[PDB]
């Protein structure tokens, strides 16, 4: 096998000629020549079955990625593990091999207006057929953004998805999260477990922000220092919202904050599109419930030139609901029709 970075990287013969790209979760990601094909591609290492937690997570993104079918969501090419769970140690994601992520990119570039509303647009109507299946993707994220030549977009990693839950969404005020602190919306710090599709729409409002200056626009440098990034520029909520979070020591902590002014998104993003900073601030939006919807921050003006409901599809089939060993076997069961 082609031994890589002095881990096995077992994936020919199909796939020969391998570089190392990044990392995911439960292991390497490299490039490939797929023979077959005559592409080169990329290949996610996954060594989940030790543990419980990292079978779900490999699970899920297995099962949701298989059914789903869209531009700008990148799919499954092929799996590659052993043909009998006794030999099973690893699996192999094979995908499209894309340019550059959103991460890497806003490191170094300058992105013109023209490319961010096309990102943008790319984005939300991924996200439209991602939530038209009833599934978050609940960690969306610069890094999870993955761009080609031509810049076409296409949304990766769902081992953090969950199906919504909107009934089942309220919890109390600084309970545990998985998710990537500077895309987290403020309701998790105070009352939500993430289940409802207007997480999405925040972790995007975040992503506009970041590609208008390069730079994270609530960098909270630990769990509980989010919250203050974010009020710090939304200021403080109104009384409406605040009745909104029914929750004592929630909306208590929120009543003991000295009042804060919100600051202009035409202060901080002085050259960007003026509706650009409208539907930034319809994402950004305190309030879940008022929150902008995928569906309709596509019909905004800003993205105009783009907008087409026809061209934009949904999902034909949404998701209804949600040991090591048992996953394991779900895991080979799901993987099986990419054997011989
Ligand atoms: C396999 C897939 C996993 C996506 C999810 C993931 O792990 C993230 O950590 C992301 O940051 C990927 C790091 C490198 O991911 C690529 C880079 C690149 O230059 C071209 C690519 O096609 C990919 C890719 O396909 O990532």
């Amino acid at each position: 096998p082609e031994m890589v970075r002095g881990q096995v990287f077992d994936v020919g013969p199909r796939y020969t000629n391998l570089s190392y790209i990044g990392e995911g979760a439960y292991g390497m990601v490299c490039s490939a020549y797929d023979n077959l094909n005559k592409v080169r591609v990329a290949i996610k290492k996954i060594s989940p079955f030790e543990h419980q937690t990292y079978c779900q997570r490999t699970l899920r993104e297995i099962k949701i990625l298989l059914r789903f079918r869209h531009e700008n969501i990148i799919g499954i090419n092929d799996i590659i593990r052993a043909p009998t769970i006794e030999q099973m140690k690893d699996v192999y994601i094979v995908q499209d091999l894309m340019e550059t992520d959103l991460y890497k990119l806003l490191k170094t570039q300058h992105l013109s207006n023209d490319h961010i509303c096309y990102f943008l647009y790319q984005i939300l109507r991924g996200l439209k057929y991602i939530h038209s299946a009833n599934v978050l993707h609940r960690d969306l994220k610069p890094s999870n953004l993955l761009l080609n030549t031509t810049c076409d977009l296409k949304i990766c990693d769902f081992g953090l998805a969950r199906v919504a839950d909107p009934d089942h969404d309220h919890t109390g005020f600084l309970t545990e999260y998985v998710a990537t602190r500077w895309y987290r919306a403020p309701e998790i710090m105070l009352n939500s477990k993430g289940y409802t599709k207007s997480i999405d729409i925040w972790s995007v409002g975040c992503i506009l922000a970041e590609m208008l200056s390069n730079r994270p626009i609530f960098p909270g440098k630990h769990y509980l220092d989010q919250l203050n990034h974010i009020l710090g520029i939304l200021g403080s909520p109104s009384q409406e919202d605040l009745n909104c979070i029914i929750n004592l020591k929630a909306r208590n902590y929120l009543l003991s904050l000295p009042h804060k002014n919100k600051v202009p998104w035409n202060r901080l993003f002085p050259n960007a599109d003026s509706k650009a900073l409208d539907l930034l601030d319809k994402m950004l939006t305190f309030n879940p419930h008022k929150r902008i919807e995928v569906e309709q921050a596509l019909a905004h003006p800003y993205l105009e030139q783009y907008y087409d409901p026809s061209d934009e599809p949904i999902a034909e089939a949404p998701f209804k609901f949600d040991p090591k060993e048992k996953l394991k076997e779900l895991i080979f069961e799901e993987t099986a029709r990419f054997q011989p």
